[PDB]
């Protein structure tokens, strides 16, 4: 019992982890095989974010000024290549602990575990969502562009976000594993806004199934809705809407507790239009949307 | 910016966790050096919890009789003691993956991160803190006993907890790594209440200056107060009596903000007496108490 905010364990990305530095410019690169990712802006200086043409600035350098250090120890570059807004260092070592790999494009209401570096170390891992806006709620510094996002499936890691870029807002942007971001984000120093944040409404009926999986059941009602019904409330709340798609992928955590989909649509409904009156579920005051319903499975059967 | 619940990375502990089973029991142990460390209840049966008489139980125990596997490799037992809460299993192998470490008995109010691991494997790592009454408000299972809770400083894992016991209302109890159990819960299967859980006040205070030091600063008024004054308020709420020595730990976060400590005290006095108003602080709808002063400053200055 208990509901955590959980990671995945970090190891098997703690040893991908370097350092990538570039002019004056120091990054996070991550190690697979024989290649170091890192995001593109490592070439630039801090005047050359206003307008950079990425193509042009690349010109000017050689495979020997991208330094990589594993560690305390020095990586060879023999190659290098740009492949959207990530480069691909060809180093001359691969690296030993290379666990098994995917790089994977996340869609909006999926989680992850980022585990936030500098210089090529790790201080921290937390669990994050690409929200429906397509920036990340994370929590990064100066030097923490090239942190990876991921998930874990027994012994597979997929790679699914890298770093780059905090908006004006204090929110984050970044790429897949393809150097393509999420979003209509582009690694400029202009101002870009994000779009409405809205809640992921399949992720908080996940937590409310959660909830009542570990005794927090104040919220369950007498109601019922339908998906037209539950839908025109959850517009004006910005909640996305629920589709048979969402509420297929709830059938396990129907099952589990015995409460039909629309059933606990009908107590969100409730706590969307009533509030929570100062009461709390899973310690939490608000509806928690950065829990999918794998995730939910995942936690209360213990997978490893 | 952004201020997120984040554990340590877990790679270095990862590496010391093994699989114990003792007859038809099987739980987590903590391999480090030659030995492996596990709660002792791993010599009972389901039915011996109810009253055990540990040192009489493990009397019918021999080295043979633990069985204790790392990966898919199984460890020669060739000893084991039982100290307090905990067996010390000496293996013929010294952990080839053991981290430079220390066993540390923390004190209520402190964070740590939890591996929570199942059949010697790791499933995740959150963040959580010893409790005012001694518990600490995991996600555990069965099986999970033997996971541990850990802080890092630089390259050396402080280990505080190993997790015994869930209590009837779903909070968990557990010893430090001398088997000592943190406040008086006992490894017996008894109906064991937990205290008052009042909030970590100087915890509330480090959170508020972090949510200052990342722009939310909605809170913030044209009050003061006094420690005694605050100190009533903080008794009529639950929550812990605000010491000089608290004050001077919140000195750092104090300097960095230029937010004197007693007019935070204030903030928080509104705060507990008017309520938040709908609104949040940090995505949290209540007052957060589980990052220490220590704790925002690592996550607001990048601590590798
Ligand atoms: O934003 C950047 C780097 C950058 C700057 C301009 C354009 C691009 Cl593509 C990338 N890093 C970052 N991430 C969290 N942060 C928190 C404080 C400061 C910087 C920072
Ligand atoms: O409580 C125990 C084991 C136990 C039982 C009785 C006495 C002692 Cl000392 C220890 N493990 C545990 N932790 C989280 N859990 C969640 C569901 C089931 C069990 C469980």
């Amino acid at each position: 019992s208990g509901f955590r905010k959980m990671a995945f364990p970090s190891g098997k990305v703690e040893g991908c982890m370097v350092q990538v530095t570039c002019g004056t410019t120091t990054l996070n690169g991550l190690w697979l095989d024989d290649v170091v990712y890192c995001p593109r802006h490592v070439i630039c200086t801090s005047e050359d974010m206003l307008n950079p043409n990425y193509e042009d600035l690349l010109i000017r350098k050689s495979n020997h000024n991208f330094l990589v250090q594993a560690g305390n120890v020095q990586l060879r570059v023999i190659g290098h290549s740009m492949q959207n807004c990530v480069l691909k260092l060809k180093v001359d070592t691969a690296n030993p602990k290379t666990p098994k790999y995917k790089f994977v494009r996340i869609q909006p209401g999926q989680t992850f575990s980022v585990l936030a570096c500098y210089n090529g170390s790790p201080s921290g891992v937390y669990q994050c969502a690409m929200r429906p806006n397509f920036t990340i709620k994370g929590s990064f510094l100066n030097g923490s562009c090239g942190s990876v996002g991921f998930n874990i499936d027994y012994d597979c890691v997929s790679f699914c976000y890298m770093h780059h870029m905090e908006l004006p807002t204090g929110v984050h942007a970044g790429t897949d594993l393809e150097g393509n971001f999420y979003g209509p984000f582009v690694d400029r120093q202009t101002a870009q806004a994000a779009g409405t944040d809205t809640t992921i409404t399949v992720n908080v009926l996940a937590w409310l199934y959660a909830a009542v999986i570990n005794g927090d059941r104040w919220f369950l009602n007498r109601f019922t809705t339908t998906l037209n019904d539950f839908n025109l409330v959850a517009m004006k709340y910005n909640y996305e809407p629920l589709t048979q798609d969402h509420v297929d992928i709830l059938g396990p955590l129907s099952a589990q507790t015995g409460i039909a989909v629309l059933d606990m649509c009908a107590s969100l409904k409730e706590l969307l239009q009533n509030g929570m009156n100062g009461r709390t579920i899973l310690g939490s005051a608000l509806l928690e949307d950065e829990f999918t319903p794998f995730d939910v499975v995942r936690q209360c059967s213990g997978v490893t």
